[PDB]
RNA sequence: UGGCCGGCAUGGUCCCAGCCUCCUCGCUGGCGCCGGCUGGGCAACACCAUUGCACUCCGGUGGUGAAUGGGAC
């Protein structure tokens, strides 16, 4: 069951051998052109590794970034993108 | 040596270079042989497992079971 459009895009299948700080940076490097990015959450834990939440200011940006970067080779692996199941707190604190 | 002990072997103190290492990366650390016990930590590094939807940091195991020569007194 697919997901509905969201301010945040959920990315996975990311190279797990990359340190958190570097990954967030590199991610911003290739995603900031789709629109303002409020934040990028990355965790290296057993349950959260290989994934990331890029939180865009405007849903259109998440949408664009989703369609444009699906399958993009990143750190030797094809990035897999989706909309986040629910809203990130940073977003709730507003809309 | 991370912390502790035994056996053996071994002239000494320096100086240059090279190499070594999870546990004060370096010139007022170390770089003979052998055996036993044992602490911490995944921070880095490695290996294993993981395709996982968060907004609470948080899987496991491994390494020292290491590294040579030369020069002056």
């Amino acid at each position: 069951p697919e997901t509905r459009p969201n301010h945040t895009i959920y990315i996975n299948n990311l190279n797990e051998k990359i340190k958190k700080d570097e990954l967030k940076k590199s991610l911003h490097a290739i995603f900031s052109r789709f629109g303002q990015i409020l934040d990028i959450l990355v965790s290296r834990s057993l349950k959260m590794r290989g994934q990331a939440f890029v939180i865009f200011k405007e849903v259109s940006s998440a949408t664009n970034a989703l369609r444009s970067m699906q399958g993009f080779p990143f750190y030797d692996k094809p990035m897999r993108i989706q909309y986040a199941k629910t809203d990130s707190d940073i977003i709730a604190k507003m809309k």
